[PDB]
């Protein structure tokens, strides 16, 4: 809840409202990166899914020699489920880079908005800057006219030079003297918006941080998803196995591959007839 | 029960041939099971090595935004996933090595049996060679017993007779010793037969039962990484919630703020 925003960006340039504005921008930046971050999860996951999907045609063409050869189907139908799962996570893992870069064109619209709301503390910054360089400036001609007066005083002048020497010192302290007035007043106008809009940013920040971390939410909750499925194909596979038992396997190698049931018969002495 | 005995026998007695030949079978559903475990380990290796590839780009992203710091969670979190899926690949290369060595001794236990049922072999190579001397004789003591009639009815001298009956006395003599060869030699086969084909199913279901130990084995080692994969995705869940929106506008704040201190106050000064 603490104002790190306001507390933290002053300094002397009066820079703090540019660096602030501009890290609002590189808000468009994470957004990009974490759309690519996406795709490139998803190509790993569909590269994975198609290799599967290949690994269970190389297990449905295996020989169909041997009392083990039916078992390859329960491979072949797991692997084939297995393939989808990871293809399916591929599609939601889409399905997210499609509402992040929905989430970039919307940021877009709200930075536009932004920079024409904070139009008032841009000039408050420039014209702040501005005066303080005036006075500076007022500051070291104010002293310029002092060593001016000084050096023709000390020397030796006549009354009424030295006075309208002193004359030009009036108008570079009077100068100077509003000056410091003008800074007292855009240094007073500079801190009242500043503090608004520092704070500004900072929930700007917050709503951006807030919405990007529900789409990893998201993120997870796909990747979670089907890491469950996944799961559930594994032990699909397993009580698969357990009922595929040694007597199925014998059995059917029999009624499919057996020769004959009855033994060869029984030849007697035959007449000539 | 004794599917093998039963069903097995069949008028050209292919019993013996075909449940040998289907023994020298179980050695190619040994290499298929490698192939497989082998295919599926280089799936999940080149998913690891594209996983770590995945894992250090996310450290190679901008260090501008708010958001930066949280790159470090998913760097950590993607590079553990590619360390359980490579983990699996070492599993997986152990069992193709187990597989193999289970490939090679079954070399070694099927020539055993080849020589320990050669006897059933012979039996089937007997019974084949007498039922074809039986059919012979059969065919030849009714052409003795034809030539007796044909003779007979055209009529001939009655030493021709004497001599056509101890032909047939003969034909008699050696066809009557097939028959009873053919009795001992079906006593001998049905008998080797099925004491064979009865251990021709037994070695199976010690084959059976001992590749679906191994395929046990897989899916034990499958399900033990899947437990762990599950671990990082909570682990990852768990890393994102203590990145706190707040520790992150803190670590901007700290890291890029122009100053503390607001504007100075500045006042008339004298020359």
């Amino acid at each position: 809840p603490m104002a790190y925003f306001v507390e933290n960006f002053w300094g002397e340039k009066n820079s703090g409202f540019d660096v602030l504005y501009h890290n609002m921008k590189h808000g468009q930046i994470s957004t990009k990166e974490l759309a690519d971050f996406v795709r490139e999860r998803a190509t790993i996951e569909e590269a994975y899914s198609r290799s599967m999907t290949k690994l269970a045609k190389s297990a449905s063409n295996y020989s169909q020699l041997g009392t083990f050869a039916p078992v390859w189907d329960v491979f072949k139908t797991s692997t084939e489920k297995l393939a989808n799962c990871h293809l399916d996570l591929v599609r939601k893992l889409q399905e997210l880079i499609k509402e992040v870069q929905k989430y970039g064109e919307e940021q877009v619209k709200s930075h536009k908005k932004t920079k024409e709301e904070v139009a008032g503390t841009l000039e408050a910054v420039q014209t702040i800057q501005s005066i303080t360089q005036a006075l500076q400036k007022s500051k070291e001609n104010y002293n310029a006219k002092c060593v001016e007066q000084e050096r023709l005083k000390k020397e030796g002048a006549t009354q009424r030079e030295i006075e309208k020497a002193a004359v030009k010192s009036k108008k570079a302290t009077d100068t100077y003297k509003l000056y410091v007035e003008k800074y007292a007043l855009a240094k007073a106008d500079f801190e009242q918006k500043m503090t608004e809009t520092a704070q500004k940013f900072q929930d700007i920040e917050e709503t951006h941080l807030i919405h990007i971390k529900e789409i990893i939410g998201s993120l997870s909750n796909a990747i979670k998803e089907i890491h469950l499925q996944i799961g559930q194909v594994h032990e699909e596979f397993i009580n698969n196995m357990a009922n595929t038992t040694v007597e199925s396997l014998i059995q059917k190698f029999a009624e499919s591959k057996g020769t004959g049931k009855e033994r060869p018969g029984l030849i007697e002495f035959e007449e000539c007839d």
